[PDB]
């Protein structure tokens, strides 16, 4: 299911069925965003990630989400962007400097060997949302389809996730990230914030941050099940 049926097809075949609940309020859009990129591919422009990939971080259960990791955009290197924020394929090499930094902190926060290879789907599969505001992007072009109805759709989706009485933990990496707040404040969520992972902040607040043990401190604190963050 990619474009075609992003643009066709109702939200409970394209997404987990609490998602697709959650969703309901901009099916529409999802609907519009399935035509743009339609238009895209008409004109002769490509889009990232691949389309069966674009909604993947809704197609874990949205009842298990425990933290939300907020990402900007797609990475914009082709082969990159898997539709999971942060992640990449499993033998891509070397890893964008965003996820070699996250990785850094993984490493010195949790004391777990550095990560074999750069597939976050085992995050994903436990409770952690890897949500980029906007969920496509040109090649070549950073933060080129901002503006154009995703944020309309991600924002949806945090505050689904925010209204929900369950405890949620937010890492909110960097300024854009911290636009959140008053969503997860009256969702009585826990936001820990931070410079972002790239190299243009990192150094700057980001390692030394631990957000992988303090989110699990938060989460046994409000009677819930921590992350287990390993990778292979
Ligand atoms: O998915 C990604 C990758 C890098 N950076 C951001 S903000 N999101
Ligand atoms: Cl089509």
């Amino acid at each position: 299911h990619g474009m075609a049926s992003m643009t066709a097809r109702p939200l409970s075949e394209l997404v987990e069925r609490g998602w697709a609940a959650a969703l309901e309020p901009v099916a529409d859009q999802v609907a519009h965003m399935g035509q743009f990129l339609r238009a895209e591919i008409a004109a002769g422009r490509r889009y990232l990630p691949a389309g069966s990939n674009v909604l993947r971080a809704f197609t874990f259960p949205f009842d298990n989400v425990r933290v939300l990791i907020v990402g900007q955009d797609p990475y914009p290197t082709p082969g990159h962007a898997v539709g999971l924020s942060f992640s990449v394929a499993p033998d891509v090499r070397p890893w964008p400097r965003s996820l070699a930094n996250i990785f850094d902190e993984y490493t010195a926060d949790l004391g777990y060997p550095l990560p074999s290879n750069g597939d976050l789907t085992p995050w994903a599969q436990r409770g952690v949302l890897l949500l980029n505001r906007v969920l496509t992007v040109r090649p070549s072009n950073p933060a080129s389809h901002r503006g154009k109805g995703w944020e309309a759709v991600t924002e949806c989706a945090i505050r689904a996730l925010a209204a929900r009485a369950a405890p949620l933990v937010a890492i909110l990496w960097g300024r854009d990230a911290s636009t959140l707040k008053p969503m997860l404040a009256a969702g009585n969520c826990v936001a820990i914030e931070s410079p972002h992972p790239s190299p243009l902040s990192a150094s700057r607040g980001f390692f030394g941050s631990r957000p992988f043990s303090r989110a699990n401190e938060l989460l046994v604190g409000m009677g819930a099940e921590p992350i287990d963050w390993r990778l292979p």
